């Protein structure tokens, strides 16, 4: 859907300035500062859920560009690994926020917070 | 969920050109330049539709900056009455898409860039 390359990285760098609005404003929650509303929670988790979908396919052949190290283009089934990871966090935190479970929304909110760390500590320029 | 207004102008900039990738990478199949595959149009659909809702809780009060008049602000009403009309189009091009029928297609998209149209022309900075 990009015309040149330039707009694939405009469109990547959008959807995760989203996706970290939409994780990070969950912070004072899951940390106790804010009250926690289920049904708030599991509202904002599935705008987070569509969102986590979007970046890997703006990562096409030839899209080096940004921010993004040719290792996601050299070291391509790694990627895919931390991206289906970041995904499949993304499932466990939707269980919970689903379920309204605080306490299992903090660890599953950890562990896809990891996850983004953990793509950009290998995949993302400094 | 915004620190300073500088995010919320970030946020709905980003959520603009989100929807601006999924809005019009659709362009080539409503005018047949490529091929209408009816499970392809409902799913960029559903996403374009999750996008619609975003950017306008990003200009809450004093959130002035960017491209954004401050008639959002001084002509308020008016400005919550283009953003329900363009979200009463996307559910009715939600609708065409959900049906596949591409000739309701075309003409609930071309509804929905009328109402993009409409509210930049009065409402964004030129
Ligand atoms: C790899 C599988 C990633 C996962 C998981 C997450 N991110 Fe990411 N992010 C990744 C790359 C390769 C890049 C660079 C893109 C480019 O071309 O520049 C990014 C970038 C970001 C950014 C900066 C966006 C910008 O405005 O330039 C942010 C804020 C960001 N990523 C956030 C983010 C969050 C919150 C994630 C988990 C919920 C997350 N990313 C996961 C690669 C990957
Ligand atoms: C008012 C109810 C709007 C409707 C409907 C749509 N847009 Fe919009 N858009 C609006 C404003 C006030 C602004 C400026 C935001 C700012 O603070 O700068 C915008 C901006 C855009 C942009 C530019 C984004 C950027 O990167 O700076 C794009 C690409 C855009 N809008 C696209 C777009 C599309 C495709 C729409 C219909 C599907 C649409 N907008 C509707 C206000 C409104
Ligand atoms: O909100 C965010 O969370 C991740 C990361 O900081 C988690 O460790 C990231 O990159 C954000 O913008
Ligand atoms: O794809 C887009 O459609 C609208 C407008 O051009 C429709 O007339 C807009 O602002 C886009 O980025």
């Amino acid at each position: 859907q990009f015309a040149k390359p330039e707009d694939a990285v405009k469109y990547r760098q959008s959807a995760a300035t989203l996706m970290a609005s939409h994780f990070g404003r969950m912070t004072p929650v899951v940390k106790g500062q804010a009250p926690y509303d289920a049904a708030q929670i599991k509202a904002n988790v599935e705008v987070l859920k569509t969102l986590s979908a979007l970046p890997w396919a703006a990562f096409g052949p030839g899209t080096e560009g940004g921010d993004a190290r040719p290792e996601i283009w050299s070291d391509a089934a790694s990627f895919k690994q931390k991206q289906q990871a970041f995904q499949d966090n993304i499932v466990k935190l939707s269980a919970a926020a689903d379920a309204g479970d605080l306490d299992k929304l903090r660890a599953a909110f950890g562990d896809v917070g990891a996850s983004c760390k953990a793509c950009h500590d290998a995949y993302r320029k400094k």
